[PDB]
């Protein structure tokens, strides 16, 4: 279902008319895939899916359909319904969320742990993947680089 994954890849990029770029994230993979008194794992950088919970200090964020990030005073409160790839992904000083076809952005510096558990297929991300991205002749194209 590599569909999946280009059609995050296209909504992602959108460049300028003319653009030819490697861009390299924390993007979804398809090497490890896992479908399961909790699961829990470690190191992870971003964390993709077809209740969630990231630790850290003194902010962490949660989603269970609601998405939350709080103290433990709230930052971000948000309700949506539900091939769309949903995740979220974080970095010292920032939120990134991809949820319901749009991408959400929160600026907020927080000390994040590699520990995430939850309670449905998920792709966690331990590394970055590199992309390239080329919309030069009118049309986005994406293939490995
Ligand atoms: C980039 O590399 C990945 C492998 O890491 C390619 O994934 C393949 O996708 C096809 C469908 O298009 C599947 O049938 C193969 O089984 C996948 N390979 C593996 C190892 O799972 C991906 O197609 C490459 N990108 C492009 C544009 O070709
Ligand atoms: C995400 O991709 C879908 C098509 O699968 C498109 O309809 C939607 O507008 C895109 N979202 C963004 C933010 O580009
Ligand atoms: C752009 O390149 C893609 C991939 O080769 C091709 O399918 C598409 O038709 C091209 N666009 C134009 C306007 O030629």
């Amino acid at each position: 279902h590599w569909n999946l994954i280009e059609n995050f890849l296209l909504n992602y990029s959108i460049l300028p008319p003319n653009s030819d770029v490697v861009l390299g994230d924390y993007f979804p993979t398809v090497q490890p895939w896992f479908n399961c008194l909790y699961v829990t794992m470690e190191n992870l950088k971003a964390l993709y899916w077809d209740h969630v919970v990231v630790k850290g200090k003194p902010y962490s964020i949660t989603v269970t359909a609601i998405i939350c990030i709080c103290k433990g005073d709230c930052r971000l409160n948000h309700k949506f319904p539900i091939n769309m790839l949903y995740g979220l992904q974080w970095f010292t000083d920032e939120v990134v969320a991809y949820l319901h076809g749009a991408i959400y952005r929160i600026s907020f510096e927080n000390k994040w742990f590699g520990t995430v558990t939850l309670g449905w297929w998920f792709n966690p991300v331990y590394d970055v993947t590199y992309y390239r991205v080329n919309n030069k002749n009118g049309t986005t194209i994406v293939s490995n680089c």
